[PDB]
DNA sequence: GCTATGAGTGGCCCCTGTGGAGAGAAGCCTGTCC
DNA sequence: GGGGCCACTCATAGC
RNA sequence: GGACAGGCUUCUCUCCACAGGUUUUAGAGCUAGAAAUAGCAAGUUAAAAUAAGGCUAGUCCGUUAUCAACUUGAAAAAGUGGCACCGAGUCGGUGCUU
């Protein structure tokens, strides 16, 4: 016999419940063979359980670390192109220059050529940094000076220029100097060196003690930090505003501090502000004062122009060579794309189009179609022809509201439509119903005091076109289809001139002029094919045909969509393309909505196909779930579950979906006190699973409330933690300072740490069980370990490429190849009496055990709670509060039980002590008080990392576990995503010394 | 008589600020419809 | 929020 | 239940850019003193990297999504685990079957 049977599914954003249920509410229990090499080959679990998960993640950091990473290449491309440039005369004044320039990062050891870049030489690079103290000090030398200047400072200045040209905000151009910007800082520098004179001056005469500690201590916030430190203009402000108060002569530092214009620097980052106008007018001014001297400048004089000014437009996206998934643009010569030969390789207006298409909806009725736009001149007929098909009007001596004709429907929207922006009801009472059909009373039913629907697109074309003939003929349709398009698609002034050349034989000059300066947004739901492309296969009217004049039928879209007797439903209908199945990976990723729900939802969809299986892939009478969304969960439930079609092809429904919300349950549980505690445990979801289903059976449909109160206190449920290998940034990316440690990473392959630093804490992908020996002591005598080695997400490629080597690298030797056992994160060990610890990374372990509690401390803990916060009628709330008066000695009783779990698995003597401690010292407090601090306790033993917690003004420390020597000996176990499946390996057997 | 290793403990640490252009989805309000 | 790392004391044994 | 039409709000995906921050090196520290050190001077800027790198060599790609174990598979993927009853501190016992 097949025992019928119902899944009761809760799913959040981290977790997903599942529980089966009989038709009488109770919940079986099954006897599972176990695989492995223990001795344990049979273990009864209960079928309830639900899983845990990471929260799923969005790809806004990965697009813009892309995005970061292709403007640092495309810097390097503009500063490598400069070098080019110059390279030909720099070689003819030092060849080594560039060299030196690359190569200065490196330590005066690695270095081929001479230390100091520029010159080469001592004298000369003091004598630079003496008469240059900035780079604008040199700028502004040669904006003004008109004598020959060295090359190599001509190229310092452009390549600064160049590296840091600022932001493109404005289109078009924007002591009296050409360079007002250099001008400015170099003032900026003055008045910084002339108050920090003045300051400690000040200081060192009327404040003498705090000289060293302003301006010699860099650990501080004080000058030293504020420059050779990490300290921002902010903080120095906050540290030096209290100091300048305690001193005389400050009036104008002060003013300046509140101006933010104190001892200010040159780097600063309100640059953001700067228009690349002001950088571009400088480059100019150098390279029209130095062309004079230099026959290559002048030449290549537009070149450096360019390169400054030269963006990629942002509609035509990557410039990749079919290789790229991101990519879309149209290249007409395979000639390396450079900026002054751009123009001539890509087509703007064919990139521009494929940009603005691809993320278009294809129409749903018509897949193999792309929706019209929303300002169309079809699609606006169609709006207002189906607006007006319904239309009923009731005047003098009509017993019915009539319907409008086609010829009415013509008259008035070339009245009204043509000639106002927007129609409403009262204006067309006014101007058709009076005036043109003269009844002094109509009455309109079905639009709100102004139709929805309106030829903006045609006021527009009448603003600019100014020919109403032309508009009017349907031999002018595709082209007036074609120019909105055309508008639509595109925003650069050039290419809409571009494109609509074609057509500027039919306009003048100044049509053409206003009609480059309009655009539209927005699109459609419908295409040309569907609404005026098929024709109708007795008729010949279209749909748009059709709502125009339907006779007495006024049939409407969806009428005409679903009319049996004409071919636009069979077209329709047969047009369904017939594609491939969507994997339900790929069909789930089509949702919309954060990934995470999508990631629950498939997880939910495997639990269910494992739980078929379970029961011997006899399918349940119902799948009860909760969480537009909810639907598509319940289609895809419905379409997996329903396969087979009866002999009228009609869907066998063998199994019934339902969707149910969060307030019944919520109110049955109130109603019957079956209260429940979020912190306690995870067991919570599983039980409102339960709980949704019961209800739902129930609707569809003392032994009962006896039967629930019963299963509710089952102390066994299934709680699985779904493994993951972590993906990723490779570390945290701060660099830090270089020191002699193992633990840092460099920047660069033949970067020595020691002598650079680098990056810091690598993420741990995976661990793997090794059994091998390794060379310890002074003596490299040979010692059989066993230990776990973490793997970062760094290396997986080469560890996945070959093991052997990999590990041969770490020094280990004699490696059996067949005991290695990969171990992804949060794997799951057993320990004596039942302890259980998952691990969390390499070196650290998390809680692996579930606190089981009755469920009548359950419920006293929610009524001490809210005792004072109950809602309810006053005898409720009176019988509640008695009760919790009743039973004050519980509390004891928790303590007690919380301290023999945290004996048995948590280990943590010091800080179960201090929470002993801590309620006997509180004996005294209100009940309210002693549950709200209780609640917070359980956090020491809840699952997962260990966390820190407050109780009362006493705060107890997380716990850590640094050591992960003791798993070395335990049972690992596999789990199955509903837990009920295990194969559990002894790892002591193994790797015996 | 001296060191080395591991073992635990407590505490500190973690890249950020903005602009432009579009496309799409979803949640509410009104009207008509299948 | 949770894992990585450093400064510190200590356990413990080989020598 | 679904589709279209007007409005409010939030959220998601792709591209173009900018300003920083961090790191190493260069910007002769001087005086007295064996040195520890004491005093004085100065301090704003500059170059390169900004996930290791890869081959498809592009002015491209490299952090989202996908993953219990065993057999067959490059992988997508397919296949693999008795039942009933009585009990309950992470599940225990009893009866039939292979």
């Amino acid at each position: 016999m097949d025992k019928k049977y119902s899944i009761g599914l809760d799913i959040g954003t981290n977790s997903v419940g599942w529980a089966v249920i009989t038709d009488e509410y109770k919940v079986p229990s099954k006897k599972f063979k176990v695989l492995g090499n223990t001795d344990r080959h049979s273990i009864k679990k209960n079928l309830i359980g639900a899983l845990l998960f990471d929260s799923g993640e969005t790809a806004e950091a990965t697009r813009l670390k892309r995005t970061a990473r292709r403007r640092y290449t495309r810097r390097k491309n503009r500063i490598c192109y400069l070098q080019e440039i110059f390279s030909n005369e720099m070689a003819k004044v030092d060849d080594s220059f560039f060299h030196r320039l690359e190569e200065s990062f490196l330590v005066e050891e690695d270095k081929k050529h001479e230390r100091h870049p520029i010159f080469g030489n001592i004298v000369d690079e003091v004598a630079y940094h003496e008469k240059y103290p900035t780079i604008y000090h040199l700028r502004k030398k040669l904006v003004d000076s008109t004598d020959k200047a060295d090359l190599r400072l001509i190229y310092l200045a452009l390549a600064h220029m160049i590296k840091f040209r600022g932001h493109f905000l404005i289109e078009g151009d924007l002591e009296i100097t050409k360079a007002p910007l250099s001008a400015s800082m170099i003032k900026r520098y003055d008045e910084h060196h002339q108050d920090l004179t003045l300051l400690k001056a000040l200081v060192r005469q009327q404040l003498p003690e705090k000289y060293k500690e302003i301006f010699f201590d860099q650990s501080k916030n004080g000058y030293a930090g504020y420059i050779d430190g990490g300290a921002s203009q902010e903080e120095f402000y906050k540290f030096i505003k209290p100091i300048l108060e305690k001193m005389d002569g400050t009036e104008e530092l002060l003013v300046k501090l509140n101006r933010e214009d104190l001892l200010r620097k040159q780097r600063t980052f309100d640059n953001g502000s700067i228009p690349h106008q002001i950088h571009l007018g400088e480059l100019h001014a150098i390279l029209r004062r130095q062309e004079d001297f230099y026959p290559f400048l002048k030449d290549n004089r537009e070149k450096i122009e360019k390169i400054l000014t030269f963006r990629i437009p942002y509609y035509v996206g990557p410039l990749a060579r079919g290789n790229s998934r991101f990519a879309w643009m149209t290249r007409k010569s395979e000639e390396t794309i450079t900026p002054w030969n751009f123009e001539e390789v890509v087509d703007k207006g064919a990139s521009a189009q494929s940009f603005i298409e691809r993320m278009t909806n294809f129409d749903k009725n018509l897949p193999n179609e792309k929706v019209l736009p929303k300002h169309s001149l079809l699609y606006e007929y169609f709006t207002v022809y189906n607006e007006l098909t319904k239309v009923k009007y009731v005047t003098e001596g009509m017993r019915k509201p009539a319907f409008l004709s086609g010829e009415q429907k013509k008259a008035i929207v070339d009245l009204l439509f043509k000639t106002n922006r927007k129609v409403t009801v009262k204006q067309l009472k006014e101007d058709y119903f009076k005036k043109i059909e003269c009844f002094d009373s109509v009455e309109i039913s079905g639009v709100e005091d102004r139709f929805n629907a309106s030829l903006g697109t045609y006021h527009d074309l009448l603003k600019i076109i100014k020919d109403k003939d032309f508009l009017d003929n349907e031999e002018n349709e595709d082209i007036l289809e074609d120019i909105v398009l055309t508008l639509t698609l595109f925003e650069d002034r050039e290419m809409i001139e571009e494109r609509l050349k074609t057509y500027a034989h039919l306009f003048d000059d100044k049509v053409m002029k206003q009609l480059k300066r309009r655009r539209y947004t927005g699109w459609g739901r419908l295409s040309r094919k569907l609404i005026n492309g098929i024709r109708d296969k007795q008729s010949g009217k279209t749909i748009l045909d059709f709502l125009k004049s339907d006779g007495f039928a006024n049939r409407n879209f969806m009428q005409l969509i679903h009319d049996d007797s004409l071919t636009f439903k069979e077209d329709i209908q047969k047009a369904q393309v017939s594609g491939q199945g969507d994997s339900l990976h790929e069909h789930i990723a089509n949702l919309a909505g954060s990934p995470a729900i999508k990631k629950g939802i498939l997880q939910t969809v495997k639990v269910v196909d494992e739980l078929v299986k379970v029961m011997g892939r006899h399918k349940p009478e119902n799948i009860v779930i909760e969480m537009q969304i909810t639907k598509h969960v319940a289609q895809i439930l419905d379409s997996r579950m329903n396969t087979k079609y009866d002999e009228n092809d009609k869907l066998i429904r063998e199994v019934k979906v339902i969707t149910l919300k969060s307030k019944l349950v919520s109110d049955f549980r109130k109603d019957f006190q079956f209260y429940k505690v979020r912190e306690i445990n995870n067991y919570h979801h599983a039980h409102d699973a339960y709980l949704n289903a019961v209800v739902g059976t129930a609707l569809i449909k003392g032994r009962d409330f006896a039967t629930v109160r019963k299963v509710l206190s089952m102390p066994q449920v299934n709680i699985v933690k779904k493994t993951e290998v972590q993906t990723g940034g490779f570390s945290k990316e701060s660099i830090l300072p270089k020191r002699n440690s193992d633990k840092l990473i460099a920047r660069k392959k033949d970067w020595d740490p020691k002598k650079y630093g680098g990056f810091d804490s690598p993420t741990v992908a995976y661990s793997v069980l090794v059994v091998a020996k390794v060379e310890k002591g002074k003596s490299k005598k040979l010692k059989s370990v066993k230990e776990l080695l973490g793997i970062t997400i760094m290396e997986r490629s080469s560890f996945e490429k070959n093991p052997i080597d990999f590990l041969e690298a770490k020094g280990y030797k004699e490696v059996k190849k067949d005991l290695i056992i990969k171990l992804p994160k949060y794997s799951l060990f057993e320990l004596e009496n039942g302890r259980k610890r998952m691990l969390a990374s390499a070196g650290e372990l998390q809680k692996g055990n579930e606190l089981a509690l009755p469920s009548k401390y359950v419920n006293f803990l929610y009524l001490a709670s809210h005792y004072e916060k109950l809602k309810g009628s006053p005898e409720d709330n009176e019988q509640k509060q008695l009760f919790v008066e009743q039973h004050k000695h519980y509390l004891d009783e928790i303590i007690e039980q919380i301290s023999e779990f945290s004996k048995r698995v948590i280990l943590a003597d010091a800080n179960l002590d201090k929470v002993l401690s801590a309620y006997n010292k509180h004996r005294d407090k209100p009940i309210r008080e002693q549950a709200e601090n209780i609640i917070h306790l359980f956090t020491l033993t809840n699952l997962g990392a260990p966390a820190a917690f407050k109780y009362f003004d006493t705060t107890i420390d997380r716990k850590r576990y640094t050591s992960t020597k003791e798993v070395l000996d335990a049972t690992l176990i596999h789990q199955s995503i509903t837990g009920l499946y295990e194969t559990r390996i002894d790892l002591s057997q193994l790797g015996g010394d």
